[PDB]
């Protein structure tokens, strides 16, 4: 039957890589893409068709920290580079301070308000990551 | 203000790439971290910090294409390789089968209905993508 007319969820998807490989899709563009839900809306008047299709991939990641200022605590950076380093919070001022000690040379991180806008300064060898947070 | 408490909702994010790289972290991850959202979670109690950081990513594509049986249009398929192609779309059976002449060998779909479901065949070169999908 050529009744296509509906809205369709994808259930099944085999060798979605190698067809994306032979398009030469990069590899980061491959690896999401094979973890989306596919939704083909297809809307057929006579020998004239539609199709929207849809692709989508939701993740979220939790990275928690529990410190008290002043007491050195092990930090596992599960949400960046894995790495464990011994970080120490400072205050100075009102800008919370850390220096996360290990095996990158000058790592750290600050942190400070202002009204409804909070900074936060990363920093990593000569690299500086600057990031700001509005109230919600 | 040293009172940090709150809900925080990333607006601005500078060199978060640069300060990744220092960090070793592979592209990709990289190209992946600097699309999430970030919230912050702050629940300060004096000197005791509890930070959450809630980083959250969603992807999203649409593709739509309007076509008609039997006429060639030009097709950019900008949900995949982002190429230019001559396709055309003919019935073949009960079966909708459309040519992509463009840069790459062998390429196209097909488009059929067996029982209660929809099958979608890829095929670019010598490899061919299967989806089947359920009504909605």
């Amino acid at each position: 039957t050529r009744d296509q007319n509906g809205t369709w969820e994808m259930e099944s998807n085999e060798n979605f890589e190698g067809y994306m490989k032979a398009l030469d899709i990069d590899f980061c563009t491959r690896k999401i893409a094979v973890r989306c839900t596919q939704t083909k809306v297809i809307d057929q008047d006579g020998d004239n068709f539609k199709d929207k299709t849809t692709s989508t991939f939701w993740w979220w990641r939790n990275y928690d920290v529990d410190f008290t200022v002043g007491v050195e605590f092990d930090e596992y950076t599960k949400s960046l580079d894995n790495r464990h380093v011994k970080a120490l919070v400072t205050w100075e001022g009102d800008v919370l301070v850390c220096v996360q000690k290990g095996e990158k040379e000058n790592r750290g991180w600050k942190k400070w308000i202002e009204g409804d806008k909070l900074y936060l300064e990363l920093t990593c060898g000569d690299q500086v990551c600057r990031q700001v947070f509005k109230k919600k």
